[PDB]
């Protein structure tokens, strides 16, 4: 049950105040642009990217030159969350969904109300969780060098932004000792299981996110169950239901654990009453773009654990967003399931 066919790709959030930088990190990574296409600037719904551990990989060359840091997932399932005050909701489903999170604050800004909303949410659940102090680009007189490792980037910087930086990691430190978590400047962390790391990031030059991808790489290996490493049984979470071209009415999902196959019987919570169908198709978007977005879709016999899918299957109108979902295995009876779902 541990075997390198059993790995599974752990399931990050991100959260954080509103147009703290989410979904521009998110698109500096993926090099999209997601952001400038969404209506007034701001995320509106959960959106899903898949990071194959190759990418990783190469998007943290910078802070792991020798090569010799040991990648034991095989991927991270990344999901982006709006910070507006209006979607609680989602912040919640995204939080209950995770394995670990990334919370981003602007270091212009230090802790604001979504961040406090936030941080209930991560106390709540235990959830390991890195904090981006994002924007550095924003310190008066910032030199970039693109997509840089961050130390390597203030090593070159003048001294008043050098004071400037520590002057507003202090504050938020401060801040986040105010909420009970006591944190560190990521390298000067010398407790990584309890402590929380800060990294330093901007998500418009790209430094610090190599450092930021290495810790939450971290977080996976050395906080999370390791039990979480591997796949175990079956657990899945509709997003949305949504009509698309073609394919009928959709169900976009989070698979959390375990494995789905194409022609699965599928049992699920419907307005009036358990729905059971069959799985026509399994998408998935390409490595490295969004759930959220509609473009070509990837057709696959088997997904396995974490990803963002979407299913077409008959029957699915009515679907309940936040409904668990359940496969009918060799040994259940359909009928009982249909049960043990709602
Ligand atoms: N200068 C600078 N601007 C940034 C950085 N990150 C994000 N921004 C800008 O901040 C604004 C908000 O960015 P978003 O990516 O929408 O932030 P978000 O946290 O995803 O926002 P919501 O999802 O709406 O809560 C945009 O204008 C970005 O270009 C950064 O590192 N430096
Ligand atoms: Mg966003
Ligand atoms: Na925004």
């Amino acid at each position: 049950h541990m075997n390198k066919d059993n790995l599974r790709s752990p399931i990050c959030c991100i959260l954080g105040h509103v147009n703290t930088g989410k979904t521009k990190l998110l698109d500096k990574i993926r090099q999209t642009n997601v952001q400038e296409g969404e209506a007034g600037g701001i995320t509106q719904q959960i959106g899903a990217t898949y990071f194959p551990v190759e990418a990783i990989k190469q998007k943290t060359a910078v802070v792991n030159k020798d090569g010799k840091f040991e990648f034991k997932v095989p991927g991270l399932l990344i999901i982006d969350t709006p910070g507006h005050e209006s979607f609680s909701n989602l912040r919640s489903r995204g939080s209950s969904l995770c394995n670990i999170a990334i919370l981003v604050v602007d270091i212009m800004h230090g802790l604001e109300p979504q961040t406090i909303e936030s941080l209930r949410l991560l106390r709540e659940r235990k959830t390991p969780f890195v904090v981006a102090l994002n924007k550095i680009d924003r310190l008066y007189g910032w030199k970039k060098i693109e997509n840089n490792g961050f130390r390597e980037s203030f090593a070159l910087q003048n001294k008043a932004v050098q004071n400037e930086f520590r002057n507003r990691l202090d504050q938020v430190k401060l801040q986040f000792a105010e909420q009970g978590f006591n944190s560190e400047l990521f390298y000067e962390n010398k407790n990584f299981a309890r402590y929380v790391s800060l990294v330093p990031t901007s998500a418009h030059t790209g430094e610090g996110i190599p450092d930021m991808l290495k810790l939450i790489v971290q977080l996976c290996q050395e906080r999370m169950a390791s039990s979480l490493m591997y796949l175990s049984e079956l657990q899945a979470t509709v997003l949305e239901v949504k009509a698309i071209e073609g394919f009928g009415v959709t169900i976009d999902v989070i698979l959390s654990n375990g494995i789905l196959r194409e022609g699965d019987r599928i049992v699920l919570c419907g307005l009036e009453g358990p729905i059971k169908t069959n799985i026509r198709a399994l998408l998935t978007p390409a490595p490295m773009r969004e759930l959220r977005i509609k473009g070509q879709y990837i057709h696959h016999k088997e997904v396995k654990a974490a990803q963002g899918v979407k299913i077409s299957a008959p029957g699915l109108e009515g679907a309940i967003a936040g409904s668990r979902l359940l496969v009918v295995g060799p040994d259940d009876d359909e009928e009982e399931l249909e049960e043990e779902v709602e």
